[PDB]
């Protein structure tokens, strides 16, 4: 509250560390469904159904342009990529499995870097 603060966590490396994690996600072999924005002209249903599209290239652009106020907003966008994937894809499909694998990969990197 006013004039009552928890001890100051050092957040000066967060930007660099989020960038590294994003690089690691981008270079994973199962990243291919998530690297670029879904083509809303060519994928039936996607525009209507997925209210907030998100992808790794868009996260990169946001990150590099100071559009994440903190590391939780970054994590929220990454999770949005996978939540979208689950909404639109059967679990039993290549893309469905890709999204599960990537989400796990991310959550491990996140816990190991910050938790």
């Amino acid at each position: 509250s006013m004039s009552v603060k928890k001890p100051k966590r050092d957040d000066s490396k967060d930007l660099a560390l989020c960038s590294m994690i994003l690089t690691e996600m981008e270079t994973h072999e199962d990243a291919w469904p998530f690297l670029l924005p879904v083509n809303l002209k060519l994928v039936p249903g996607y525009k209507k159904v997925i209210k907030k599209p998100m992808d790794f290239s868009t996260i990169r652009e946001k990150l590099s342009s100071g559009q994440y106020p903190n590391l939780e907003t970054f994590a929220l966008d990454v999770r949005l990529v996978f939540d979208n994937c689950e909404t639109f894809n059967e679990d039993d499909s290549d893309i469905g499995r890709a999204g599960h694998n990537m989400r796990k990969y991310f959550e491990k990197k996140w816990t190991d870097t910050f938790k």
